[PDB]
Protein backbone atom coordinates (compact mmCIF):
# COMPACT_ATOMS: atom_id res chain seq x y z
CA UNK A 1 0.00 0.00 0.00
CA UNK A 2 0.78 3.79 -0.94
CA UNK A 3 1.15 5.92 3.15
CA UNK A 4 1.61 9.48 2.78
CA UNK A 5 4.01 10.03 5.96
CA UNK A 6 5.53 13.45 6.64
CA UNK A 7 9.00 13.92 6.66
CA UNK A 8 11.16 16.38 8.45
CA UNK A 9 12.78 19.08 6.29
CA UNK A 10 15.29 20.17 8.78
CA UNK A 11 16.43 16.76 9.90
CA UNK A 12 15.25 14.04 7.17
CA UNK A 13 13.29 12.35 9.87
CA UNK A 14 9.86 11.19 10.62
CA UNK A 15 7.51 13.75 11.94
CA UNK A 16 5.01 11.72 14.48
CA UNK A 17 3.10 13.67 17.05
CA UNK A 18 3.03 16.81 16.33
CA UNK A 19 3.87 18.77 13.13
CA UNK A 20 5.08 22.72 12.41
CA UNK A 21 4.04 23.22 9.22
CA UNK A 22 5.25 26.24 7.22
CA UNK A 23 2.41 28.75 6.59
CA UNK A 24 4.67 30.25 3.83
CA UNK A 25 7.01 28.08 2.26
CA UNK A 26 5.52 24.90 0.57
CA UNK A 27 5.20 21.77 1.48
CA UNK A 28 7.89 22.32 4.36
CA UNK A 29 7.36 20.33 7.99
CA UNK A 30 9.39 20.10 11.17
CA UNK A 31 9.32 17.36 13.66
CA UNK A 32 9.23 18.30 17.54
CA UNK A 33 12.88 18.01 17.91
CA UNK A 34 13.74 20.66 14.80
CA UNK A 35 11.13 22.63 16.25
CA UNK A 36 12.78 23.04 19.60
CA UNK A 37 15.70 23.53 18.32
CA UNK A 38 14.54 26.87 16.78
CA UNK A 39 14.55 26.36 13.10
CA UNK A 40 12.71 28.04 10.44
CA UNK A 41 11.56 30.56 12.90
CA UNK A 42 11.29 33.16 10.38
CA UNK A 43 7.72 32.34 9.60
CA UNK A 44 4.43 31.72 11.04
CA UNK A 45 4.19 28.07 11.37
CA UNK A 46 1.18 25.61 12.17
CA UNK A 47 1.23 23.22 14.83
CA UNK A 48 -1.49 20.01 14.27
CA UNK A 49 -1.50 16.26 14.93
CA UNK A 50 0.91 14.32 12.62
CA UNK A 51 -0.66 10.94 13.36
ZN1 LIG B 1 13.57 17.30 12.40
ZN1 LIG C 1 8.81 28.94 5.62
Amino acid sequence: REEEDVICDGCNGPVVGTRYKCSVCPDYDLCSVCEGKGLHRGHTKLAFPSP
